[PDB]
């Protein structure tokens, strides 16, 4: 209706996220940042309205029994939404998700091209794209996979919760199993992935020792491995996984990681300074043999960050080596720099080199 010019307004001014909440405007995600898109509080009345206008007859019986419902929807040739239906208050919530088929490109996302395709080119392997929610992870993993699909003729299982992207063949087959409604869970589909005959495995995310472990196996038998950590950095998300595992077996972990490695991609996206939307905050670790001595090596492995500093051969470099970058270069504010900086005593330090 008027409902779906406002759905197809609301994706062309780039809304990640479509929020339907009684009391407020409609809302929408854009760049991270939740913004008003109108100016009228929506009614319980409006919000049920949409509800109805979105579910199918046979999804609006099973309505009356839930509290809550997740769903798809498709405006053809706008876009695909995976709907979450819930109650507050006594009134019909919406909470619309974009899945995107557009895919940006590594200069679009701020991510060195050499480096990626690098990463991309090797065939057995654990990539780890890390950060917190909100930091692109799910993007920087979609590019990636896009790169290899369009220049490798590979078989490609994604185990995902949820689905961010749809990944048309080209190349490669792209498997894309989604948690809850493929497989029930990661480790699942990373169970049954081993056997799909796959050459590439993408696990969204990492939450047990047993899918840790699984990834890490995976990757060292020979298949190349995408997935995500919560960590900030490499220093953190080397320890973060090792820590998933009782004390004893330790040295076990750090010979596992070590060998099976092949880069940490630590991301955070900051405001950009013009105020044209966010910049990628990015720490590149490549385990060189260098690199996998200092992991193997519990008493050598904070000299990882001499290594990142050092390694732009690689190209690697630390947050705060790519922040100087970002604040001389005019992409972000000194405030926002010093911020996000790992330590804010190093950066100036750094800095003041330029
Ligand atoms: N490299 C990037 N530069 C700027 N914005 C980005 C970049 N990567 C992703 N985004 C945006 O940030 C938002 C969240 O990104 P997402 O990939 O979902 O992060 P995560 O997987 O860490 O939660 C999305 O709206 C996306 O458009
Ligand atoms: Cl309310």
């Amino acid at each position: 209706q008027s409902l779906v010019e406002m759905l197809k307004a609301m994706v062309q001014a780039r809304a990640s996220d479509i929020h339907l909440q009684a009391g407020a405007p409609p809302t929408v995600r854009i760049d991270g940042k939740l913004r008003p898109f109108g100016n009228r509080p929506l009614t319980p009345k409006e919000v049920e309205a949409i509800a109805r206008a979105l579910l199918t007859p046979e999804q609006l019986e099973e309505l009356e029994y839930r509290k809550e419902m997740d769903f798809a929807y498709t405006i053809p040739g706008v876009a695909r939404f995976r709907c979450n239906l819930l109650r507050q208050r006594g009134s019909f919530g919406l909470v619309m998700r974009v899945v995107s088929e557009v895919i940006p490109s590594f200069e679009a996302l701020g991510l060195p091209r050499e480096v990626m395709e690098s990463l991309a080119a090797k065939e057995r392997g654990l990539i780890l794209v890390t950060g917190p929610t909100g930091s692109g992870k799910s993007t920087t993993l979609a590019a990636l996979i896009d790169h290899i699909n369009l220049h490798y003729a590979k078989n490609i299982i994604t185990i995902e919760d949820p689905i961010e992207f749809l990944h048309k063949h080209k190349k490669s087959l792209v498997v894309q199993r989604e948690v809850g409604l493929d497989t029930d869970s990661f480790y699942t589909g990373l169970k049954y992935a081993l056997r799909q005959d796959p050459d590439v495995i993408m696990v969204g995310e990492m939450r047990d020792r047993e899918t840790v472990e699984a990834a890490l196996m995976a990757a060292q038998t020979g298949h190349l491995v995408l997935s995500t950590l919560h960590t900030l950095d490499a220093w953190r998300t080397i320890n973060r996984i090792i820590d998933f595992f009782p004390l004893h077996e330790h040295r076990q972990v750090r010979v596992l990681l070590a060998e099976s490695l092949l880069g940490i991609l630590s991301q955070r996206l900051l405001p950009k300074a013009d105020g044209q939307g966010r910049v990628l905050a990015l720490e590149i670790l490549i385990a060189t043999p260098y690199v996998r001595e200092l992991l193997k090596d519990e008493e050598k492995t904070p000299q990882i960050k001499e290594a990142m500093m050092e390694g732009s051969l690689y190209g690697m470099r630390t947050f705060d080596q790519h922040l100087v970058e970002l604040y001389t270069e005019g992409l972000i504010s000194l405030e926002d720099a010093l911020s996000a900086a790992t330590s804010p005593h190093e950066f100036r330090l750094l800095l003041t080199k330029a």
